[PDB]
DNA sequence: TAGTCGTCGACT
DNA sequence: TAGTCGACGACTA
């Protein structure tokens, strides 16, 4: 179907009002999983980007967790829901030798303590750069997941992660989305450069400093929204990075309204039958309006 | 200009006149204490200048790195007067690259500069193992890794197996082997596993043909015992040096005795500022 | 006989 | 909202 394309201000307002921005964060907060399980759930989720599967895997411990993760990485043995071991679209490439070498890296480093990976990435928080560099130590973990982890370390784990001036470090898609926005969104004021000249409204010549000008205007725009999952602070670059990215998909025909909440529940219902944590995941998931 | 020799005749010259690698003989003769030898080597592996390395080898602990950072910065004068010299092979060990290299060594060895060469040497091992240890250090890449690995065996006497190392030789010796298969009629045709003959064309030489070339030259020089002490027949380590120096000879950049002549001229000044530098100059082999 | 870096394209 | 590999050219007095 070919739906109405919304402005970023209205599409973002929907993402915030319906908690369709990042529903996994709400569900996770609702589950109140114990620490070691939460860390296993997270490492699984950052590998496969599938909430129900991470729930199933979060119930295995120690070397039995990595053994079950290597089975999902090899995707030869069937899955407890039947079929192959599913991947989230953002992790579609976590397969073959890339997935298995990834698991050998983690097994070599964490041995019988898989809970330590998220604990090490989380630390006691820190700056976005410090957190993302810790994430990016692990094989098959790059710039997208580093940013995602840093978001979750703050939104889910409650550690203090400073994202100040991260806009220039956003992953290619939210960054390209900021470039398009400077060109096409008239509500974004002109970016007056230090020489007094205006930055050209051309997505192909948008510099890091204009992306920062873009993100800073959007943050101010949404400042009347408290950030989900708990509404503890106003929106910052972490939510704006997500609004930027999903808006580009929305405009491209690849993000109809509620896409994430609908997609999460559909792929998670099978797992709700093989794992009590998966059943708690599906029931903690928010719903469409 | 000068007469360009075949590899067989040019290599025989390098072996007979100890012009192949004269620093190894000089080092063996100096018989320096263990910790100083490791400091001499680390300095040489950064600056590739024997006299300069000899001078710096006499400072110990953190005073060694302070003086090495001075050579890396090249802003204070040098005890020889002028700038802190570099060997041509280390012409790029300068600026932020040199200081980054030295900072890396300080961060890792602190007050024990002797530990760098000892870690590289370990108890020996495979060429591959040693060059990977060497190449952990900043501004240490494949050329110096192969060089250090050669020196751990030729100078430090630890057992380094170089078997089948031909396919790993650095850019220039490897290109020398490619040129050699094209131009040297003494190298027999390389018959591949499928029975086909590899073409006599330097731009289409594969690793297995480079190995085949290296293996033929090893056999050719097998009547030569390897310097510095003639403990074993020539292997891929000397042939790799003959290959590269022959490519240079052919390019006009290595007339006979080039290395022995250049080292002594760049080392004489240092003989006056360091007792070790004078012993180095006196242990250095001579022309003819 | 130099080593390091970033871009790009191909691959999974 | 993916990450890794190798090939290549530019750069470093
Ligand atoms: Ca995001
Ligand atoms: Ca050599």
């Amino acid at each position: 179907r070919n739906y109405e394309k919304l402005s970023i201000e209205e599409f973002g307002a929907h993402l915030l009002g319906t908690v369709d921005l990042d529903p996994i964060y709400l569900a996770l907060r609702r589950m109140e999983l114990p620490e070691a399980q939460l860390n296993r759930w997270l490492l699984a989720y950052w590998c496969l980007y599938n909430g129900g599967e991470a729930s199933y895997l979060s119930e295995f411990e120690g070397r039995e967790f990595f053994e079950m993760l290597n089975h999902a990485a090899e995707n030869v043995r069937e899955a407890p829901i039947g079929g192959r071991w599913p991947r989230g679209a953002e992790r579609r490439h976590w397969r073959g030798a890339q997935a298995t070498s990834s698991v050998e890296y983690l097994i070599d480093r964490y041995d019988d303590r898989p809970e330590d990976m998220a604990a090490y990435c989380a630390g006691q928080g820190g700056t976005f750069l410090e957190v993302t560099k810790r994430v990016q130590e692990h094989r098959l973990f790059g710039p997208w997941i580093g940013f995602k982890v840093a978001d979750m370390v703050d939104r889910v784990l409650g550690k203090p992660v400073s994202f100040d001036n991260a806009a220039v470090f956003m992953f290619k898609d939210p960054y390209k989305a900021a470039c398009i926005q400077y060109e096409v969104n008239p509500n974004i004021p002109d970016h007056v450069l230090a020489d007094g000249s205006v930055a050209p409204r051309n997505r192909e010549l948008v510099t890091p400093e204009t992306v920062h000008h873009v993100a800073q205007h959007l943050i101010e725009h949404f400042k009347g929204f408290q950030a989900p999952p708990l509404g503890d602070r106003p929106v910052n670059i972490q939510e704006v990075e997500t609004i930027l990215c999903k808006w580009k998909s929305h405009q491209n025909g690849h993000y109809p309204l509620f896409k994430d909440i609908v997609e999460i529940r559909e792929a998670a219902l099978p797992w709700a039958k093989v794992s009590k944590t998966a059943q708690a995941f599906f029931e903690a998931m928010p719903e469409v309006t």
